[PDB]
């Protein structure tokens, strides 16, 4: 997103 | 899987 | 914390 | 641990 | 940066 | 690294 996001809320989901 | 393992190869999916 | 929110300041704790 | 590990199994707990 | 910061955009940097 | 795998050892290296 630039930094690596570790999305949660299960797998988590990293996205630039 | 312990530990939180990033997956690539796109998202990183991270799974314990 | 949603995101996974490594806290540092020594271990680093991963935290949703 | 060299790499920074991700202790799971709660906090997840990154050590070298 | 506290937390462990992702920066990328490559290698990923992380930082205090 | 497939995985992304942070070197350590100063910044954290992130790469696959």
């Amino acid at each position: 997103v630039a930094k690596l996001v570790f999305f949660a809320g299960a797998a988590i989901i990293g996205l630039m």
